[PDB]
């Protein structure tokens, strides 16, 4: 798990996201969709977005970004004690949305990228380490639920 010090770093970094949840959420999803176009195809409601300009102009994309980061933030504030929060998300993403764990790896990487892009020189090595551990814990606990369900893709 994460140490008390590491969780403090995670939640400090998270304050940066909370100052502009929609902007961070939008950029995370755009990074995901442009880097990995197959991910867009999982969103029937974003399939029409044929260019990054269209993505940037989509108010619904920003809305979904807010929903995604709000859910993740709730999970992070549990400092690993997130079974009740995480289980339903893992199950909706496997059974309803059909999201392979690879795509969760992609979005985790996108979050790290966006933090550096929006806060260059202000996302230190310690902070990156801690946030990476938190995202890996999130992904890994989802992976355990995916295995329970026998879900791959
Ligand atoms: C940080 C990781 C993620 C979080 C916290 C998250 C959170 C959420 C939440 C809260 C919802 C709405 C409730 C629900 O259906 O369970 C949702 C819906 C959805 N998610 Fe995610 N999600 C994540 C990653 C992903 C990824 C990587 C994909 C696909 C590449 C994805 C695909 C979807 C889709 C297709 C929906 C339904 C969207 C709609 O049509 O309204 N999610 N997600
Ligand atoms: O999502």
């Amino acid at each position: 798990g994460l140490s008390d010090g590491e969780w403090q770093q995670v939640l400090n970094v998270w304050g940066k996201v909370e100052a502009d949840i929609a902007g961070h959420g939008q950029e995370v999803l755009i990074r995901l969709f442009t880097g990995h176009p197959e991910t867009l195809e999982k969103f029937d409601k974003f399939k029409h977005l044929k260019t990054e300009a269209e993505m940037k102009a989509s108010e619904d994309l920003k809305k979904h970004g807010t929903v995604v980061l709000t859910a993740l933030g709730g999970i992070l504030k549990k400092k690993g004690h997130h079974e009740a929060e995480l289980k339903p998300l893992a199950q909706s993403h496997a059974t309803k949305h059909k999201i392979p764990i690879k795509y969760l790896e992609f979005i985790s990487d996108a979050i790290i990228h966006v933090l550096h892009s929006k806060h260059p020189g202000d996302f230190g090595a310690d902070a990156q380490g801690a946030m990476t551990k938190a995202l890996e814990l999130f992904r890994n606990d989802i992976a355990a639920k995916y295995k329970e369900l026998g879900f791959q893709g």
